[PDB]
């Protein structure tokens, strides 16, 4: 199970090149410099980085050192082929952030925050980033009175409106993905949810230059099945980018490696995304634990990639087996996907098989089957079939 | 701290006769004939009641029995002046429900679900109801494969679109709610959370018909912040209707009277909802516990009044504390509510003090006096103010 | 992965016998005669049942009827070979329980529950019973002022220890074991987890008799590690008993078939009860989701026992592969399992090697190798390996 | 609502002088002098400080530096009259202890911890305090794989027993008390609630000198009622200090101010505090939100003070008033205190109206009033009383 850059597999220079320090914790490790990193990922099969402007450009850096920062960033990228299609603001590290960017109270740390994002907007589209990442990680509150929400919503719609038409009057072919996480480091985060953002984009001044970067240890932390969430992200068109890592249950953040965590939840969004055509980067955001080094952030980084392909395996084993396809008719599968009432809404009230002559007794005995499609799943992703 | 109809309060039939089966306990109380809950509901303060179609008319009822029960019902109505604001049908109980209503796999079971809640919509419109909630409480799985979530969200729209023809072709005055919930009775539900629904509502042929019907204790068991999610809803001028309990925690679907579980964010919600100006019925949708008998049952109805007036007393005194207002200036709620940049893009561009003479570090360290602020908030509510 | 009676795999009548009455939903199968129960157990290779008294005797059977009922029942166990390795009593279904059985506030509730509960035990010891359950269910509350928590303790302690008493009285040979749960359907659960029924034990007066049956989903419902926690019960020596099944984080008790749920957790557990030699009952406590007709009943029933054949093979796997050996020694597993200073208080004091002269940055330096560790383990469970 | 030392309110250095640095954040606050934060704390009628060796010691200081921090900080204790009743020893910041410290799979490491722990002993006694705190909060793992927990148990015994060989030894009059925490910073932690570390303790050589330290959040992680875990601990004996905070749901340890977070819980932990006649350190272990800069910082701990006097305040009036002591005994908490059978054994087995004449029936039908009485703890909590 071997990636190569068509897998798209991307990596975030904050992941392999996080150090360990935790809220209870110093570092574990030393600094990565970018370009060690990117030459690193590259040999493991990575197709690209992606990264906060804060990543690349030590905060407050000259506009000499910027360049050259860049500069030796693009010589790694030219060196290795590796791809740069996303990039992101760091809006939460700074003290400066500590209320958030876009909704921070303060006026003047949202007007700072926009350009310091429009900047990192110039420098993504010069390395050819296709999506702009947008997490509100500070965007929120730990008190109730801390923020009035239909205020900060309307300036979040503020600010990725004006976003929206920078990009559109500079001609740039670039589009933003909102990735919402409910909690933490905030005790509650705006936009918690994929369904928060999905309901969010609709109401922007051009909502075709928004979608979401769903992220699964995040809507895991509220419980939820990331895999369905994915589903209706999908079914409105606006699944524009997606973090993968792994998550056990609702608790802090964990970041550990795809796979790791809820394995079944990661089998089922392998299918779902593989059997949709999902075509973006197969992104992870995740973090090697604070025992391991150097060596086992390789390893761990490695593990992402390998976890992926090896459900992508299992999911479209599961999907050709004809015992499957015949346990999906079964449960009815092919009646799910076909129009309730084509037929229309007369029709339908006309019909006395529909209600009048129903017989809901005989309906309620059929079983569903449920249980044995799920183990054939089950047997399946286990290399038991 | 007495409830009058002008409260707009509101309850099930089914949360007051609520018999106490449990999943692992028999019926700890008779079953309450409805003219006797509109009756005894009536006596406690309340505005009116919402029925399910079978809680109402028994399942299977001839055409004679149900307008019978109708007309007994109409009685209790008459005699009262109890209102009926919002009916629902029952698409959860029947064994024929056990996939699911309008997203059942099985086809003439979709079709039976759109008859069924068609029948109660002339039967809500007849009784005056203004909003027909929708609450796919078996629609979602325990399993991955058993449901293609695309396709049941094509299913649902479809059923929903057909539900808005119905409504427009016929001329009634009414609009849909949907009631999200992210599990139980199913291991996932569709559209689990208020974000999800909204998102929904935008893909549907007429949106301006649909809006959600948020309950307290569904948004807590996936551990959001439900005040968070009403002001997201309000925002995008969507909250129709709301289901108001308590919940401790993420656990199962506990329906306690409102105010109890998370104390605090009853008060946060409460202190929204009214200074939002939401007009809506205020429904109560809990359950008192099997370990009570009738008087512990009306006794769990008054409660669950009596703490929503309790809490709007003392987020109204919160609201208008001269210290509260000077504090809320202190953490700057009065610069969230103004535009980052009604100067618009170009100048916005062109103002250095927006970042290239912005002093970063001095806006760092300014406090945002979050805390003071919250402990006023609680004094409030503790009445220590 | 055929199981046969030497697994000691066993299902309670009421797990197969669920008829699917859930919270929202009325049955939507037809009740279990246990006598075709113990028949159809036996041909899927099920070692053995269990019970409730009320899952054999229907509540409030006259002596004939419930000889009757044992006679029948007798002859279903003698004509399959079928055990009967543990009994428990029903003290939660009928509505006098509805505050509890052992800790119910009513006294004359409490000698009700100690009489039924007795009354079986002679009935599990006829049958050849050797561990009696007990799952306080109902004990517990909703509400803070409903039950005094070191009352209830005093209560049950006096519970468990007269039950002690009359089994050594008679001359019994069975033991207890203490099924922890958090909630549901009480609000709050006494003894909510293992380890807080494994602190109960130890201050009752034959703490010998007493031991644990914990359940997959119960300590999972606290986002607890399930395997951890049975490891301290091994270490305590009280593991009596243990309940499989799945569940799919915090919510609402799922039981699931073993193997649902959380995948990588069942892995460890196995892991666990195989290399301590665990030598109880492999007990499935499960519903098959009402979705099911009585073939799939069977089907997940059978599921059970697969996955823990699937598991345990899996782990073995694991645990003899050299290159997992290697591994484990890389990340110092031995040196956990050796003593930290047995060479006693003052050799430890007096060596100046353990602090003094401890090169304290080389060994943090140290990585411990645990992702390369938990990718081999997930390589084997997925049989990528 | 003003505190005094007699009210035993005690904060660690480390609370107050959190830097506010998180995962994703840098400090927002300059680092606090401990003399300094002795000195505030004094002013705002705290009782004593807690600290960790580091909180005192800046890590490997010179034994010249030690005994000039040492001889600052007993000034401070000298000027203002603070105690020092409990100390604790850091096991969790520097890399060294990534893996644990008691429990490490390194061995030199676990010397290493003991004789840091046995330095930090000897100091804690020379100040006088009377409670030692063992925080295990890198003890456990994120894999399933990396710790034999059997063995770190055995690890973990061994390092507790010696500690109480060194205490016994050197004729010191200090006990031992455990803190248990779920997660976080590892993905799971050994001993993760009240009743697993009460379990252990029971396995120690001189169970005597060990108690817990249980923490409002830390057994909120794991959505337990932190009341119901205090009462164990208390019906064993073993509570020997306690760590309030506040904390929203499972979800990151937030410590929060006491009194935010779950405030009906807070309510019933006063309540049995002050009933219970817990005589210890009211210790505080929270955070200053990072928004804040220092006057929050004293805001945030006089809130936690505050909040306390108040809730004492509102469970006494509670435990007062007539008319709950009247529906204490409307829903039979007398009957709860009174021994199921005192009669014993064989009275019971021949009282006929225990079973055979028990008109089940009957008592089923009793209403245990419990919300009547849950509304009235709610109306004194609200000053509605
Ligand atoms: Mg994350
Ligand atoms: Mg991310
Ligand atoms: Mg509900
Ligand atoms: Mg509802
Ligand atoms: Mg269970
Ligand atoms: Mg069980
Ligand atoms: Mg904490
Ligand atoms: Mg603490």
């Amino acid at each position: 199970y071997q990636p190569t850059p068509e897998d798209r597999f991307t990596f975030g220079l904050w992941t392999v090149g996080w150090q360990g320090r935790d809220p209870f914790g110093d570092a574990t490790r030393r600094a990565l410099d970018p370009v060690e990193s990117v030459r690193r990922l590259a040999e493991l099969g990575a197709h690209g980085v992606t990264f906060h402007d804060d990543d690349l450009i030590p905060f407050g850096s000259s506009d000499s050192e910027r360049e050259e920062h860049v500069k030796r960033f693009r010589q790694a990228l030219d060196d290795t082929g590796m791809k740069v299609p996303m990039a992101t603001t760091n809006l939460f590290t700074h003290p400066v952030f500590k209320d958030g960017g876009f909704t921070a109270n303060d006026r003047d740390v949202r007007r700072y925050a926009l350009r310091k994002t429009i900047r990192n907007i110039d420098l993504a589209v010069e390395l050819g980033a296709e999506t702009y990442v947008a997490w509100g990680g500070r965007e929120g509150a730990e008190s109730g009175g801390a923020k009035d929400v239909r205020d900060a919503l309307d300036r979040m719609k503020e600010a990725f409106d004006l976003l929206g038409e920078y990009v559109t009057s500079q001609g740039y072919d670039i589009r933003f993905a909102i990735e919402p996480k409910p909690n933490e480091p905030r005790g509650d985060i705006l936009l918690p949810t994929v369904g928060h953002a999905l309901a969010f984009i609709e109401r922007l001044e051009r909502p075709e230059l928004y979608g979401v970067n769903p992220e699964v240890g995040h809507e895991q932390m509220a419980g939820l099945n990331f895999p369905h969430g994915i589903a209706q992200a999908l079914w409105a068109g606006k699944l524009f980018h997606i973090d993968l890592n792994g998550q056990n249950g609702i608790k802090y953040d964990q970041d550990l490696r795809f796979g790791a965590g809820d394995l079944r939840a990661a089998f089922w969004l392998v299918d779902l995304l593989e059997s949709a055509g999902y075509s973006g980067p197969r992104h992870f955001d995740f973090k090697p634990p604070r025992t391991e080094d150097f060596d086992g952030v390789w390893a761990s980084a490695a593990g992402c990639m390998r976890n992926y392909l090896i459900l992508k395996e299992r999911a479209a084993a599961f999907r050709a087996d004809p015992e499957v396809q015949e346990a999906l008719r079964a449960s009815r599968l092919d009646e799910l996907a076909r129009p309730t009432a084509a037929d229309g809404l007369q029709a339908l009230l006309d019909d006395r098989s529909a209600f009048e002559e129903f017989d809901v007794d005989a309906a309620a005995a059929r079983g569903m089957a449920f249980e044995r499609l799920d183990q054939l799943a089950m047997d399946h992703l286990l290399g038991a079939r």
